């Protein structure tokens, strides 16, 4: 079996839930004896703490592909949009180094966000989809905003009832890849 590895923050590791709670544990059941997945995901993480665990979960797991699911936290506390894209930068370089495939997910902030900053944060993901010829995944909040009863409070993160839908999502976005 290959593994995927999930370099993610609290939007693939669950906000305020469990882990096994959170949409990649699904997915894990949905491919027993196929794929392997393998959650590296922190609540909370900046892009600069998703790239710092990077190398050890690199030698480890040895994972096919690497979906990266980060920089959000750096959008939510107005962080440069030139700085995370350095890091998300060298996260792609790491991977590719590890002779692993880079799945890099557009990330967004909520649509009452600022304009003008959301839409230079939201940039960066096309731009180094382009410069490293990776897939630029859709960013599957899009979709979930548009479901109260999927939402928490916050209308940042999803619920646990949202999860089933990710993880189907998930699966038909990844089985071309
Ligand atoms: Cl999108």
């Amino acid at each position: 079996m290959d593994t995927l590895l999930i370099l993610g923050d609290s939007l693939s590791a669950g906000y305020r839930m469990s882990a096994s709670a959170a949409w990649p544990a699904l997915l894990n059941d949905k491919w027993q004896s196929k794929t392997s997945v393998v959650n590296a995901s922190i609540s909370g993480d900046t892009s600069q703490q998703g790239l710092a665990r990077l190398p050890a979960l690199l030698k480890q797991h040895q994972p096919r592909w690497v979906l990266v699911e980060l920089g959000g936290n750096d959008g939510l506390r107005g962080f440069q949009p030139q700085q995370t894209e350095q890091t998300l930068r060298q996260i792609l370089q790491d991977v590719k180094a590890a002779n692993a495939e880079p799945l890099l997910m557009q990330i967004r902030l909520p649509a009452n966000y600022g304009r003008r900053y959301n839409e230079a944060f939201s940039a960066i993901y096309p731009k180094l989809a382009k410069e490293f010829d990776v897939p630029l995944l859709p960013f599957f909040m899009e979709e979930v905003y548009l479901k109260p009863q999927w939402m928490q409070d916050d209308g940042i993160h999803p619920n646990r009832d949202a999860q089933p839908f990710i993880a189907d999502w998930m699966a038909k976005q990844l089985q071309p890849l």
